């Protein structure tokens, strides 16, 4: 074997030379990458065992098809998993289920989205022992289909703000559901509009004219016979979206809609009879970001165009500093997004606030970064990039699918005051940094050192530059005298940019972290160019801080630029290998483009010649007009 | 009567009383953006007269159709248009026609979009007067249907590269088409794959073993009856695209296809049968325009959240962080619109080498913007009501920056060997001195002109910047190429603020040519927004070498975080000066009424899904598995 796991006999040589310079074992890297060699293992067993499965494959390109051909097809493929899935995966085992479902249901949606997602959750968290017995095991069955619906067409994020009532009738002991204007209307839960025929229900709840604010309940929505809405229920499918179509994202809406007592789920809240009241993600868009960048940087290997030396022939687009500039920093980001997300829940598990407000942080940064690496990974494919045959357009449209900043915000703020009033002690773990003293400028190329950690400190000057800075407007503004609400508004941006720089500061320590963890010595030294492209592509991302109050010089930033450069170069001969290590089947990714064998233009040809509009060689278009046009004239 | 025109008896009161705070007519503005009173008046017009003609409406919203339905639906409304265009517009005149493909046909393509855009214009540069007054009479009665077809799958554009060949064949005066592998197939030409029956095809020209490079052929693809493609041809729809996929874009191969010698379109070359041998930025602005129409109308009716605990929810237009997403962009789409009259004015009166950078930056910025418009929308932005995502699909479907940066360095070449005097009115910036600090802030005025001198310094300072760079290695040995490949990310930063740079100065050009006041402080305003966000958005070149100081950055802060509020009470007044009514626009977000909610619940209950209570994936598969469980 070679150091790439991933080369096989007829690739494409042009591809096959880019995974030949690799410097380390693929399996190895895979390890890392999903937490051990039993787990990356598992992955390729559980592709391997598909491939005997033809049952369970697309039944054609899922681009061919129209989103009803799209719902069907995945409805078909559900209902052989729930039959054979125990051939393939254990069933009990997140992670075996997760990639079991991007092999078989990819990435647009299936009608049980919702199922396992929220509403079982849900039942789990909120429904009292007794009502589990009764509804959570006949959802872990698939006796019924569910959903979780909290967000309203006019008020999506807080809970305090939705309109959805639930009354108690101590007459009846009955809750009455009701939706008083058209934005109460229940929007956007997954499978809400078509497939669930049950749903646990948001609402606030009000007993003897009081509101007790929002609370969950099991709700009924469709007749287990017919499928029918229940009388008083308003329910449908909210039309097509720019990507995920095979969700069926609902509005819900009820006319004074009655269920029993027993159906407030009540594991933490009870109501009695006389009305007495008593009481991930991140690796997600980490795989979506390498889905794009297998696509792009695969193509990039075999797709020749132009010279550089006029005297050679055509070069790998692979081969140019721009498009090296424009997929390898992401490359790295997808690595930092996969430590950041095993970091979090290392700290999650160590809470045996800090993490809350980090989390929001996360989630909005992640994301966003991720679609910025997503289109970016695009366009390196050029126009082939604009077909569905590169796929990366739907990639992007799921991936990318303002208040989660400001709670961050209200974090940083609370803890820029601790230190301006010597509370600095009381700093938690992951915010201390604003505590501590910044050396004069960065010692960057000013301190011989092996060092990311000059980086760091860099980093964690203009987070907490920024975060003081942005801190003080808002608490200047109410010194002189403005109404705290509208001086918070008037440093929101500010505000905003400390809760990046915080949030992109923590997922370059993860990173760190965890390259200093590893033993292996050419995972790491790999991983190690990684971080350090990493590190000088987002300093340089955010150096109008570093410059601002002279902690970094414009010789300072040359350096970073000439690292840059650099670590480019380096990553080049890994670039392919780094993005075999997450070890995705064409099954799985779906693209024409970024086919493992690297034989792009033959598949190309079969992808367009037997796409939907090719089946006559006249379309109707032309048959009832056109034709008629052409001969009038 | 108000100053914003597009304001009705009806409209949401939230909207209309963005509309109420306008200080300028928007009958006014809508002149200023396309060039004259009579032209924004005929746009409006021609809108009026298509309400007359339900013929021309769309049948059911684009995004209920399938791709095929779409392509009928199309096919059926430029029938329509053939026969009823001349009692709307008049057919001479590009504007009108334009203006007419967007109301009518949108923004999704058609069968015969690359038949006026590329084939004709190809007969009429190309092809002889006897050609012409066979082929070109027949395009312009839409006899035939027929595109271009140039780029090939593995090679794209650059000519010198093809490898579809053209052999005359001496004996029976005929030219031969060889496909000679899959990678010489054409591949993206608009309506190659199904619509077309002819094709203009570029192809290498052999006569005798001799290549004589790339030149163009009439060639007949699909019989004139049947349709069917002819002997020898292999053709079809490339397959569905992440947008404007009513185009049928195209791949196209030849086995040993013959045609006769005098379909060589002969204008300016000919074969004897011896054998011997003789704007695209105002589309970017419209569509940023679409978008920010589009979201800042919404972000008008859409209430969300509190600032004052007292008070009700707020319009979401309210909160600084919506507008820093929105109001930087409408300036933007205005820049771009007048850089484009510009670049016109200058055509008309070094301009090739900046039309490259404009194509490149103006298209991203685009991008960016629209899809800073979505996410302005919150969840809602998601679905197709939005229409945004389209918006954005087409849009960024328009080397470039290279082109500028050989000019670029040229042009620092001239500087550093004492030739200053000797550079382009466009560039000869580069060899001008510098003061030793920008006076923002520094002077009782200055005004935008200190603003336009920073941007010349950082412009200037990145792009002898970065040819350093590039001569420094050759200085060292490099080869020339190799060189130039290390360079090649920082001699971008130098193409690009050097069109920024341009964008700023024909901005502000506009602006100080204007002689009615409101139209002039409104987009004064616009402008000083620009500034303020550009040369934040660019501050570490002007940082780094002191040129400007932290001071001066927080001044720059201070004033962009100003004209937000400023230019709040013109934001809608802005985006309806554009005009488009809402069978251009196709977005229900967007509404010109304002009455979203009501009609977002219309339009979800009568989507392909919601045609039958029970789907039959739960009547076939979920619900025999849910009695089986």
């Amino acid at each position: 074997v070679h150091l790439n796991k991933t080369i096989q006999e007829g690739d494409n040589p042009d591809l096959t030379a880019e995974r030949l310079t690799a410097t380390f074992d693929t399996h190895a890297m895979a390890a890392q990458i999903y937490g051990g060699e039993m787990r990356a293992r598992r992955r390729r067993e559980i592709t391997a065992k598909l491939a005997e499965i033809p049952e369970l494959h697309d039944s054609m390109p899922l681009p061919y098809m129209t989103r009803e051909e799209k719902i069907m097809e995945s409805a078909r493929k559900l209902t052989v998993l729930t039959q054979r899935m125990s051939e393939i995966i254990d069933p009990t085992d997140a992670g075996e289920l997760y990639h079991l479902n991007n092999e078989v249901l990819g990435i647009e949606g299936n009608p049980m989205a919702l199922h396992g997602v929220m509403f079982i959750p849900a039942l789990n968290a909120q429904a009292s022992d007794e009502q589990q017995a009764k509804w959570l095991i006949r959802a872990l069955r698939r006796e019924i289909i569910g959903t979780y619906a909290q967000t309203e067409m006019g008020h999506g994020t807080n809970l305090q703000n939705l309109e959805t009532t639930a009354t108690y009738d101590i007459g009846t002991q009955e809750f009455v559901l009701h939706t008083p204007k058209i934005t109460a209307l229940k929007w956007w839960p997954g499978n809400l509009g078509k497939s669930s025929n049950y749903a646990v229900v948001v609402a606030h709840m009000y007993i003897k004219g009081k509101n007790f604010g929002p609370h969950t309940f099991m709700v009924p929505l469709r007749d287990e016979k017919t499928h029918k809405p229940l009388p008083g229920i308003t329910i449908g499918d909210i039309g097509p979206k720019m990507a995920y179509n095979i969700v069926d994202n609902g509005f819900l809406g009820f006319n004074n809609y009655r269920i029993p007592r027993t159906n407030l789920l009540m594991r933490h809240t009870k109501v009695e009879a006389d009305g007495t009241y008593i009481k991930y993600m991140l690796t997600g868009q980490a795989i979506m970001l390498s889905y794009a960048l297998n696509i792009a940087t695969r193509y990039s290997a075999v797709r020749r165009q132009g010279q550089i030396d006029k005297n050679e022939p055509e070069v790998k687009v692979l081969e140019y500093q721009t498009q090296q500039h424009r997929l390898f920093p992401f490359i790295a980001r997808a690595y930092a997004f996969q430590f950041a997300g095993a970091e979090t829940v290392k700290l999650y598990e160590r809470v045996l606030a800090d993490l809350h407000a980090l989390t929001s942080g996360l989630k909005s940064v992640v994301t966003h970064q991720t679609g910025e690496g997503i289109e970016q990974a695009r366009m390196a494919c050029g126009g082939h990039g604009y077909s569905m045959a590169s796929y990366i357009s739907e990639i992007y449209g799921v991936a990318i699918g303002m208040v989660m900043l400001l709670q961050l915000a209200r974090y940083l703020v609370k803890s820029a005051a601790l230190v301006k009033s010597g509370k600095a002690s009381q700093l938690g773990p992951l915010v201390a940094y604003l505590g501590a003293r910044s050396e004069p400028t960065s010692l960057i190329d000013r301190v011989p050192n092996g060092g990311i950690t000059e980086y760091i400190k860099t980093f964690q000057h203009i987070a907490k530059r920024q975060t003081l800075k942005a801190a003080n407007k808002f608490f200047g503004l109410m010194e002189n005298g403005e109404k705290r609400e509208i001086a918070w508004n008037k440093s929101s941006v500010e505000l905003n940019r400390a809760s990046r720089l915080h949030t992109r500061l923590f997922i370059v320590e993860a990173f760190a972290r965890r390259v200093n963890e590893i033993g292996d010595i050419t995972i790491k030294e790999a991983l190690s160019d990684l971080l350090h492209l990493h590190v000088n592509y987002e300093l340089l991302d955010v150096a109008t801080y570093a410059l601002e109050d002279g902690f970094m010089s414009s010789t300072q930033l040359d350096y970073v630029r000439d690292q840059l450069y650099f670590y480019l170069q380096k990553i080049r001969p890994n670039a392919v290998s780094l993005l075999d290590s997450w070890e995705f089947s064409d099954r799985e990714l779906r693209s024409v483009l970024g086919r493992r064998d690297g034989h792009v233009y033959e598949n190309l040809f079969k992808w367009a010649k037997e796409s939907p509009l090719n089946k006559t060689d006249v379309l109707p278009s032309v048959d009832t007009y056109l034709k008629p046009m052409m001969e009038k004239a």
